[PDB]
């Protein structure tokens, strides 16, 4: 699988999930290689803000589809 996620940083991670992943999953997956802290960071789909409880499938997200990463704790 493959996917797309563009963060605040300004470079796109490439997270194999798929729609039947959950956005708890794909924050995670995040996690999992960049580092960014699923507590706080959520994902942004075509304007639509994604929450942890939901498939992508919920939002109508598939694969190969691009995310947007913002950080409510960036700095501290």
């Amino acid at each position: 699988m493959k996917i797309f996620v563009k963060t605040l940083t300004g470079k796109t991670i490439t997270l194999e999930v798929e729609p039947s992943d959950t956005i708890e999953n794909v924050k995670a997956k995040i996690q999992d290689e960049e580092g960014i802290p699923p507590d706080q960071q959520r994902l942004i789909f075509a304007g639509k803000k994604l929450e942890d409880g939901r498939t992508l499938s919920d939002y109508s997200i598939q694969k190969e589809s691009t995310l947007h990463l913002v950080l409510r704790l960036r700095g501290g």
